[PDB]
């Protein structure tokens, strides 16, 4: 009755969202008539206004995918040709894992925990990354985790490592949306840094994680100049274009959240988020509180006997469906035992009602 | 500018199809509040109701993607796992050679000319099929052909020889929908033939091509028993879902041709097709009848000198911009300037004077 597994966006539309919907003809006809080039335009310009990435538009070298998987398997063929195999952050969505390793990408773990002291970062990165990409994900799913809690330093000190030591940088920034307006965490320009630094990379950025769209969504990716026309050739094997409809209706979304400084989208998280911390405190699920306020909730099971399996089974027999951590410790999926993930882009009332019958089931 | 390159549908909205459009904010609060399974469900039973496929929906293992490329690199993933090389029908759309090349799947040409000939079908695969899988595009992009014209003797015996010397087939149907209706030609239950024969298969279908949705599509992909399981797990690492908004819409175009028998796109293609074969008859473009009456007019050039990449480089010189025949000889680029594509997925008024300008050009 309750889903809580899947991080997709399924609350309803605010106020003004209503009116984008109520002008889907009209943007339906509007990109009919138009060209092609101009809502790709319009969209990207939208998005990285919104993000404050102004290098990225200066550059303009950005391409457009059904979705971000699409551009992880745009990255997945350029890895291949290349012969390089990843050092992937753990834990992660392990979606991400499955489609790198049903490419045969070689894929190698390491854990979030290199990242949280400042100083530690390059030298951690020194003895442990043994392969020539490295691939991270920030902020992180599920976790929440982000480099960003160390101002710009913390990227930079990847940046630094990976161009010292000649490896390729690919970051997924799906969640990147939750920093933003944020005193101290919202993102810097992160292709200014890519740029000046010269590294070698890979960049991808979403829009379905953010913006109640229903999955219909754009994918953003980015190379660093020496690669641009290898993974330029390799995009275009897989598509020619999304569709202009549904650019134009995201432009919509982008500009009606630039206008309210992202309000839609961060008051109904923090309303669940906070709902799901006052419900669960005390209860043998341990919130874990997150660098960056994310659409997504990370638990660890106190219990003596019971694991993330035994949870996952006991609250899914009473109709509240989460996610057991062995989906996103890839690499040993036993340390995933302990740790559940619920997802919180959810209408309000609905998620209340599921974390009322979630402190039932597990005081019982 | 006459864009007659992309094979993408531009032709404008039907009378009923406006309605539709009309309509997108009901669809998408019917998506927004119904069931994920709901619109796949029905998406699925509109698609292969209209196709006349009532296999598939017995078996009901057919899965979605946002497009044709997707489903083929879903397919090049389990080529990639069981190490098996490709013959791959020429000529064909060359994104499908390079899709599948740059996932290094091995690819080896056979050209269509084996299945004029019914009786001489399975001998030929006998003597140029020595790979371990077989790929067909059915009816062919550029050319319409299909082996339908043999009823279903041709599919028969493609389906003998796979069976008898243990090849995966491949076939990608993205142009059936052109079969639909007609008297001698209309597709019958391939997936009825594909389960009985007991052949591996792969089969994909599309929407994309077919009605005007501006790229906001779904294709199907259905594998065999033997390997359905490892091809979902593969799927399902591509994407949890396509957009309910998107199926939701479609559903209604798939609806919308089946009370018209497709007249509103047979109509728009009739009409461009007739255009250019009386603009072009007697040219330096000599049309090629295709068996099927598809979305694409192909011709070859006939003249002592001039190859298709002249005859592009001329017309483009003068706004019309068509596709050279190399970009459909994967294996052999050379042998398509003798070629050239023409896109009739088009408003009618604007194809009219593209045509008239192209013979201007071409009679100096």
């Amino acid at each position: 009755k309750y889903n809580l597994a899947d991080a997709h966006t399924h609350q309803r539309q605010s106020a003004s969202q209503q009116s984008i919907v109520s002008r889907l003809p009209q943007l339906w006809y509007e990109a009919e008539e138009g060209l092609q080039a101009t809502y790709e335009k319009r969209f990207t310009e939208a998005f990285f206004q919104l993000h404050r990435q102004p290098t990225a538009l200066v550059k303009n070298k950005t391409m457009l995918s059904y979705a971000a998987s699409i551009s992880t398997m745009v990255a997945g063929m350029f890895l291949k040709k290349e012969r390089l195999a990843v050092t992937l952050i753990e834990p992660c969505f392990d979606n991400l894992y499955d489609v790198l390793a049903n490419m045969d990408v070689p894929l190698y773990p390491i854990d979030e925990s290199v990242f949280y002291d400042v100083d530690r970062i390059y030298p951690e990165l020194e003895r442990r990354v043994r392969t020539d990409a490295l691939f991270l994900v920030d902020p992180n799913n599920p976790t929440g985790f982000s480099l960003l809690r160390h101002g710009r330093k913390g990227f930079e000190e990847v940046v630094r490592f990976c161009k010292d030591h000649d490896k390729l940088l690919l970051i997924d920034f799906c969640f990147a949306s939750f920093t933003l307006f944020e005193p101290e965490l919202a993102r810097f320009d992160m292709y200014e840094l890519l740029e000046n630094s010269g590294v070698r990379y890979l960049a991808i950025e979403d829009t379905g994680k953010t913006w109640p769209v229903q999955d219909a969504k754009c994918a953003l990716i980015t190379a660093s100049d020496d690669i641009w026309e290898t993974v330029y050739n390799l995009h275009t094997s897989v598509l020619l274009n999304v569709s202009p409809f549904v650019l134009n209706m995201l432009t919509q979304y982008v500009r009606d959240s630039a206008a309210d400084r992202l309000a839609s989208v961060r008051e109904v998280l923090t309303r669940n988020r906070e709902c799901a911390r006052k419900t669960l405190d005390g209860s043998i699920l341990e919130y874990q509180e997150p660098v960056v306020k994310v659409s997504v909730a990370w638990f660890r099971v106190d219990h003596p006997e019971l694991t993330a399996t035994d949870v996952h089974r006991l609250l899914s027999a009473d109709g509240v469906y989460v996610l057991p951590g062995r989906y996103f410790y890839w690499s040993e999926p036993s340390k995933g035992d302990a740790y559940v993930r619920m997802a919180l882009a959810r209408e309000p009332e609905m998620f209340a009602d599921a974390m009322a019958l979630t402190r039932q089931v597990l005081d019982r």
